[PDB]
């Protein structure tokens, strides 16, 4: 049982939940690989063992372990797999597992919200036109005129026998990335590849550096087809600064809804390759990572020139000063547009509260320090001084290969 | 079967073949990562020794020669007869540099080859120990043009106790418990401060009182030594454009000199071997002054800056912290005291990573300690995956002698 200390307060706890960790991560006694983004690389007897485990903690979470339907639900799954090789989740189990996956996500700092999650069951979907309509309900429900609500849509599980629902975009809302004669990009460089596949599947390329891409939706077997997102469904925030009047003229925008559409949800040994989930942004994601990373929009220098900062020397801290104001403008712009956003101080403080809750509830919490600490002002947030244990629990969101 | 390591800013990919030689085991398992934890006979002495002598005779491009094989035979002979062995001076200098080179949380290792090694292994008492330390501080400080240095006191040896420096650094500010239950000065130094007082030190009452040295000779109680004021170069803090900042009365010292770690070379242990470099500005501005459990000045500065501290989304913390760091850099440059900012320091560490990949096939690096505590992803080490493992020679933690 690892001893975990908070250096700001001096308090000590023990992570007993780590003992119950299963799918081993990347580290060994000889070397630590915690800083790697994708760890390592990406007879149905093993299906019954994960299904029974998952069914077990479901009845634990409603008191009703011991006698009653708990005994009985164990049989249906045993029979369902003996007869078919797989099994179907009861609607509430699918809800419980979807929330557990989010609760167990070590890299997510917003897990204080894990109990409030809207789970659309799209398991009877059997068409790429049908998915699109599901995806559009979600986006409309999640966005909710800017009062964001966390939501996930669960498309049908993978079944042995040829067939996989899949979204090809990494997110539901992505900005285009246009190569050109320099090789340099106009738009989002992280989306150069998918902008390529969008064009080579028919898409009409666009204007400039903030063009919402079309979706590439893939019903089982039959190849992907292009779908266009209606402009009124993609809510976007133009970026302005409360006191730097020229900032709006930079023409910067970002969208309202962060909706990850390329991870695999795994519940009780079942695999859902299309299960797009969505929440609301923390502002450093937009201001710091999306707009200021050198391999993203890389705007830092341009904002510094406008601020008349001494870009001739690193010791002026001109990068730090410009980055803060970008984050100021992001927070101001989403607020002025009445769009849910959370600053990194508010988020980390709520995560500490989530840590304390989980200590009482489950005796610990998996957390990946490197992703929990924000990308600016790290030691100014309370999570920086909190030691954390990282390990994999199920149900979980997992990374999955790409459909090409 | 070597870890594959990507840089995400640029797309580079390397493989850390050196991690395979990891000569000790850390806290992680496949079940759980513990990377974020701050604190993670004759036949084994012989194999550590044999591995160090091999390293030394590789570096002078003389591997497997007779000189090499003689030294190996010399060492195990000396281990049989005495239970231990003595390093030659050249082996000691190499071992001190390798320990710095091998330290995974050090962002300043581009400098590892430029280390001045003072051999104090003939030291005999606490009083001579004090003299060696003053020389070290004076040489390393160098009137503000700081030079990296280490002084090595005698090794742990059967029969006799250890030399120990009780202070965690050569220069520390006193931390006094208060009436408010609070602390006056640096809260990290409350313990050593109480130790000093009860060993005869007459305490001050300011926020920046330099502490005396508590120096332990073998099988002796610790002895109290005062540092001459003119040996401790200090820097008052001011801001280039916030002129009320100078009225805060803030100071920090020039020389960061860690004095409580154990230096390990070929199985030999040096419990007293203080080493010093120069500060990176975030250690002072962000951690020492802004940590809530340190001087905790962040809200004071922000209030004075007329920031809106009612709400966190004004980012008043980030703005105050940036300006405190600006003041640190400006102040040290004005005082003509060496200092590096986190951008220049992380850029030079990236170069170190590239030098090390060509030389040894990799580099032990602790990401959470290499990435600076402000502006993390604005520096290039943020997007560099790293591999953390323990090589020897090494600086190691040790328990406090009290
Ligand atoms: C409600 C507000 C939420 C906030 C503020 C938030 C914030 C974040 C942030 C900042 C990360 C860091 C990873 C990165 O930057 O790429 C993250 C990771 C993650 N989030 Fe959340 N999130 C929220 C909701 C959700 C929801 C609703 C789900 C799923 C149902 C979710 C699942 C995940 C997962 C699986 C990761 C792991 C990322 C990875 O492994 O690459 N989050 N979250
Ligand atoms: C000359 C410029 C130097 C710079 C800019 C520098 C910077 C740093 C920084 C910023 C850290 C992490 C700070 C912390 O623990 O909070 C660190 C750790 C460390 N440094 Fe360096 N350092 C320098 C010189 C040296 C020298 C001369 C030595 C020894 C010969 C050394 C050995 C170490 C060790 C062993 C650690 C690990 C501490 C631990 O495990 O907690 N450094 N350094
Ligand atoms: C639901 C949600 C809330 C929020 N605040 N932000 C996002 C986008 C960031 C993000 C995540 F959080 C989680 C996962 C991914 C994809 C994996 C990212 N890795 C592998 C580069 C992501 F890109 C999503
Ligand atoms: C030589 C030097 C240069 C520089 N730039 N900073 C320092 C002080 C920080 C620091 C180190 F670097 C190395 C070691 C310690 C002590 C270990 C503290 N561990 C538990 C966080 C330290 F506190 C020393
Ligand atoms: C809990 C956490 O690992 C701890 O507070 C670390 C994080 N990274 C750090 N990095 C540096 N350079 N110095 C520190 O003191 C710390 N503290
Ligand atoms: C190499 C390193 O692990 C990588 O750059 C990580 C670090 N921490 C991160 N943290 C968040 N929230 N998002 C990221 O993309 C990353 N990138
Ligand atoms: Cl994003
Ligand atoms: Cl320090
Ligand atoms: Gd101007
Ligand atoms: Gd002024
Ligand atoms: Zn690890």
């Amino acid at each position: 049982f690892p001893r975990v200390k908070n250096w700001e307060v001096g308090s000590i706890t023990y992570d007993t939940l780590s003992a119950q960790a299963q799918q081993d991560g990347p580290c060994t006694p000889r070397r630590c690989l915690g800083s790697l983004v994708f760890p390592r690389k990406l007879a149905p007897e093993q299906l019954l063992s994960q299904a029974r485990d998952f069914i077990n903690q479901y009845y634990s979470s409603i008191k009703r372990s011991g006698s009653q339907a708990h005994e009985q639900r164990l049989q249906e799954v045993e029979a369902e797999v003996a007869a078919t090789g797989t099994y179907q989740l009861r609607e509430s189990e699918l809800v419980f597992g979807a929330k557990q996956a989010w609760r167990n996500a070590p890299r997510c700092v917003g897990r204080i919200q894990w109990g409030k999650l809207q789970v659309f069951d799209a398991r009877d979907c059997r068409s790429a036109q049908e998915m699109f309509t599901y995806i559009c309900n979600h986006i409309k429900y999640a966005t909710n005129r800017g009062n964001l609500r966390s939501a996930i849509t669960v498309f049908p599980q993978r079944c042995p026998g040829r067939g996989d629902f899949r979204i090809w975009n990494s997110q539901l809302v992505r900005y285009a990335g246009y190569r050109q004669q320099d090789g340099s990009v106009r738009g989002d460089p992280a989306n150069v590849e998918i902008t390529e596949l969008c064009i080579q599947h028919g898409w009409t390329p666009g204007n400039g550096r903030f063009d919402v891409l079309p979706l590439l939706l893939q019903a089982p077997d039959e190849p992907p087809e292009l779908f266009l997102l209606p402009p009124e469904l993609v809510l976007e925030v133009p970026l302005e600064h409360p006191t730097l009047e020229w900032f709006a003229a930079l023409g910067l925008r970002w969208y309202a809804l962060p909706a990850v559409s390329n991870m695999l949800l795994e519940i009780g040994g079942l695999e859902f390759p299309a299960a797009p989930f969505s929440g609301w942004y923390m502002s450093t994601e937009i201001g710091t990572r999306n707009l200021c990373d050198p391999h993203r929009y890389n705007i830092l220098e341009d904002v510094a020139v406008c601020m008349d900062l001494d870009t001739r020397t690193t010791s002026s801290l001109w990068k730090d000063k410009a980055a803060v104001e970008i984050n100021v403008a992001v927070l101001h712009s989403y607020q002025l547009a009445k769009v849910t956003i959370v600053d990194h101080h508010a988020a980390t403080a709520s995560f500490m509260k989530h840590l304390e809750n989980e200590q009482k509830a489950r005796g610990g919490c998996p957390a990946d320090w490197a992703w929990i600490v924000p990308p600016i002002s790290g030691s100014l947030t309370p999570v920086f001084h909190q030691e954390m244990v990282n390990y994999f629990l199920s149900p979980a969101f997992r990374y999955q290969p790409d459909p090409w």
